[PDB]
């Protein structure tokens, strides 16, 4: 019902943002994706972030018009990262007690929409999200000039069949 990510340090409740997108890195009818650890420069090539600076997930960025869209400089080269832009932003709510919470049902539908787009692009039936420096292995984001780190293993640890 709710996914509760542990965070360090405790992000204030007004640091809660909107997940407008993320960045993946591709590793049969089974293709595996992981949250990218590339530098914030590699984040820039997605061109869908807003003002906040964040790893693994795009907070407070731009949304797609109708449906989820995925872009890549080259789908053949796996070193190139996949830029996922959400159509409906998923809300991440920090409570100030050391955890930022996300609704499980909405992230599941988001992962299913992403899987459907990744299925059309790679022709595979099964899309698997596997977990990921500490700044890039975690969902790290800058709120109010202060940096935070959240364990994102709960977000990227699922499977999605056809
Ligand atoms: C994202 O935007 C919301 C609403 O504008 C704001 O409350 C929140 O602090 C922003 N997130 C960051 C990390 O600045
Ligand atoms: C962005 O987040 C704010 C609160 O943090 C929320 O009111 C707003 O609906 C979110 N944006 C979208 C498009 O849902």
């Amino acid at each position: 019902d709710t996914i509760t990510l542990p965070c360090r340090p405790a992000p204030p409740p007004h640091c809660s943002s909107n997940i407008t997108g993320l960045i993946l890195t591709r590793q049969a009818n089974t293709v595996i994706f992981r949250p990218s650890g590339g530098d914030w420069r590699d984040i820039a090539r997605c061109q869908i972030a807003g003002t906040v600076v964040s790893t693994q997930l795009f907070l407070n960025g731009s949304l797609a018009e109708e449906e989820v869209v995925i872009r890549s400089e080259d789908w053949r080269d796996n070193a190139k990262s996949i830029c996922v832009q959400l159509a409906t932003s998923v809300e991440i709510a920090c409570t100030g007690a050391g955890h930022c919470a996300i609704s499980r049902a909405k992230w599941a539908n988001t992962l299913k929409q992403i899987a459907s787009k990744l299925r059309e692009q790679y022709g595979a039936k099964t899309i698997i999200f596997k977990p990921s420096d500490p700044e890039f292995v975690n969902h790290s984001f800058n709120c109010g000039g202060e940096f935070f780190y959240c364990a994102s293993t709960q977000l990227f640890a699922s499977t999605w069949f056809a």
